[PDB]
């Protein structure tokens, strides 16, 4: 439609600026990295994984053989934050609701040592745990770059993480999100809720009808009587305004 690179790059600051928030969103195709929004220098500042983690915590538990795809995690009784998250769910099912407890029980299975081991061996963010192996993802010490995350979401879409393909298959099927008239999104969001400021993440790829795939990353500052969706709207806003969706 030969629409200008400042008609782009104006269009999805302005979802950002009408959100009231600042943030960046992050597009890999092939090999270069685009970097839009409102906030451009988050592009490379860390803050805390949230709910992205679960992408790797599933890889870890899965290719260490903490759980299968098809066991059930039994809710144990006890009051959870979000009425949806007091039952039994499996992996993926705690994948889609970003159900915390479940994932929390996944990392003690693999504990700290393991755990380490592991987020060195993939080299995820600054690679730091700490010494509590149940919310590092949470509060830190953990952190990443939108940057890094891109980069974590295009390798994990082509299979090239330090995993069995088939483990990286088993996440990948957890991750679909929406279709859109033949494309498929795969996405995790996250809400770093016990930090400040708060930072909303939505990271993951569009896979076209073509086969071709394309990773993006969205993070930005969450705030007091933001809706969860506001991450996917202009996610799907800003996929749409590049021709991506
Ligand atoms: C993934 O991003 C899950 C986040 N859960 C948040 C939330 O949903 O608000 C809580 C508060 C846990 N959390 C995030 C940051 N510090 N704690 S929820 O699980 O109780």
């Amino acid at each position: 439609f030969h629409i200008s690179s400042q008609q782009h790059e104006k269009a999805i600051k302005s979802y950002f600026d009408e959100a009231q928030t600042q943030g960046v969103i992050i597009i890999k195709e092939g090999k270069n990295l685009s970097t839009y929004g409102n906030a451009l220098a988050r592009a490379n500042k860390e803050y805390v994984p949230a709910s992205t983690f679960k992408m790797l915590n599933a890889l870890i538990g899965l290719e260490n053989h903490k759980a299968t795809t098809n066991e059930i995690f039994k809710w144990d009784g006890k009051k959870r934050t979000y009425p949806m998250w007091e039952k039994d769910m499996t992996l993926g099912e705690a994948m889609a609701l970003s159900a915390v407890p479940v994932y929390q029980e996944l990392a003690r299975r693999t504990g700290l040592e393991l755990m380490q081991k592991e987020v060195k061996r993939v080299n995820f963010g600054n690679t730091n745990i700490g010494t509590q192996v149940d919310n590092f993802w949470l509060v830190g010490p953990l952190k990443i770059t939108p940057v890094q995350e891109v980069n974590f979401a295009d390798d994990l879409a082509h299979n090239r993480l330090p995993f069995k393909l088939e483990t990286q298959e088993e996440v990948k099927k957890m991750l679909l999100i929406k279709e859109v008239n033949g494309s498929k999104i795969y996405a995790k969001s996250g809400w770093g809720m016990g930090v400040t400021p708060q930072v909303g993440w939505l990271t993951g790829w569009v896979e076209q009808a073509n086969g071709k795939k394309i990773p993006f990353s969205l993070n930005l500052e969450m705030k007091e009587g933001m809706s969860g969706s506001i991450r996917n709207e202009i996610t799907y806003k800003s996929l749409e305004n590049l021709g991506i969706i």
